[PDB]
């Protein structure tokens, strides 16, 4: 549609939400689609109409922290339902946000595609999940993602490139619970990812116009205050070309 | 403005077989077969087998790969093979099967825990609600658990070979409570709406012209 969609990749706590959500205070017709991740740790479907006037919606299974203690287990069950719930966020924002924008950008907190050729991938390559659970997640996302059409398709990607040691760090910083045992190994292995699609554009995807898609690079090491002017500058810069 | 008819019962009660003959009485009447070759061959690894054998461990992804399979099968169909006068489409079970019989009694069993079945739920949930597949009527073919198991054996398909009665029983009490007693409530509104034609398909096929007549004219009523 009229939206611009740009998606924000990096690894975990690269900086991606705090960058984005500073950044889209320099416009009205600047959103944010933020990850899903609350929803991952506390596991809660909708509750009937009637029942929500007197039960609470109680606390849920932590997918996300079941993961992380035994993947072989619960890497595609997280992985199925991490997609479902960004697509499900993305296009409601999609449809519903900046209605009444003159130049619209919606900003997603990373994309279906990391979903699959970063995080499933590599759980798949770490043999976290068997054959025939990537086979089904690969056969479920294609399905989708055929299904939708030019509707998620990405206009742009702003990569915030960060260390390992980096990421590690500000994990700690950040304190969620789930992430503290996470080893720099693990980090690593998606750094490598994302800089085989981003950087050095060598993964290929079933999606061929991400071929093609123009991509910033920016280097997120540095304290905040340190270089987000110039950030600031290259992201309205990459912008103005799509 | 395709009628879409589900046939839903009991694993052996006969569905495939009696909608393949009813598909032969109009050329406006096509069939969504359940694809349950998909499952056993995922393309690779066989689901339905490896949910059998650990379902503590497979049933969640089997359930989602069934119903998924079932979804794209029926808008398949939907999107073209019958430009004709008054076309039926007869779904082999429906997405509401998927959850309401087979995925719940794998909840109440243990096989799934609880935050695989709020999963398997909210999935559910947002996959129906975008995706036309509602349903003008539902029959219902009605075996004994006792005749289900024995037709279990006729067929021969090899992953349902230790299937014991006990199962079939769970699995027709669910079905009893959904589609006879109606005291099943499901989250989609409009199927209290939806009229059951039950059929009784205990006997050998040689009561099937009573049958055949008696959906033949189901239809003429929806
Ligand atoms: N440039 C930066 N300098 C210092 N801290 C940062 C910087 N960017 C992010 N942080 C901090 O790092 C942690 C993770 O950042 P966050 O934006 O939540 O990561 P992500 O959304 O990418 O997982 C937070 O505690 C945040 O305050
Ligand atoms: N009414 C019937 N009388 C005798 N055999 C039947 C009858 N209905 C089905 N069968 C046989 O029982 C088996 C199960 O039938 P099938 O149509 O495959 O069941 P479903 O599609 O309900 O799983 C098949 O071998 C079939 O030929
Ligand atoms: N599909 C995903 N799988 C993951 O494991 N993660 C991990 C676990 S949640 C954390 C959030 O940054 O990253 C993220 C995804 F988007
Ligand atoms: N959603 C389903 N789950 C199942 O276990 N089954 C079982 C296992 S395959 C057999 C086909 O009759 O029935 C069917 C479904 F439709």
């Amino acid at each position: 549609t009229r939206i611009k969609k740009i998606s924000i990749e990096g690894n975990i706590a690269a900086g991606k939400s705090t960058f984005v959500n500073i950044l889209k205070q320099l416009s009205e017709d600047w959103e944010v689609v933020p990850e899903p991740v609350a929803r991952w740790s506390n596991v809660q479907s909708t509750q009937d109409e009637f029942e929500e006037l007197t039960m609470s919606q109680k606390n849920g299974g932590n997918v996300l922290q079941m993961m992380y203690e035994k993947p072989e287990r619960w890497s595609f069950t997280f992985q199925t339902y991490a997609c479902l719930s960004r697509i499900r966020a993305q296009l409601a924002s999609l449809n519903g946000k900046l209605k009444d924008a003159e130049k619209p950008v919606l900003f997603f907190e990373r994309s279906v595609y990391s979903d699959r050729y970063i995080f499933a991938s590599n759980l798949y390559e770490s043999e976290s999940m068997n054959e025939t659970e990537w086979t089904i997640y690969q056969d479920w996302h294609d399905w989708m993602n055929n299904q939708f059409g030019q509707s998620l398709e990405l206009d742009g990607i702003i990569y915030l490139q960060a260390t390992p040691e980096t990421c590690l760090h500000r994990i700690y910083l950040r304190g969620r619970n789930e992430e503290q045992g996470i080893p720099l190994e693990y980090l690593e292995k998606l750094h490598y990812k994302h800089e085989s699609w981003l950087l050095h554009r060598t993964l290929k995807t079933n999606f061929d116009y991400l071929q093609e898609v123009p991509i910033l690079t920016l280097d997120v090491n540095e304290d905040f205050k340190d270089k987000y002017e110039s950030l600031v500058e290259k992201v309205k810069e990459f912008l103005s070309t799509l």
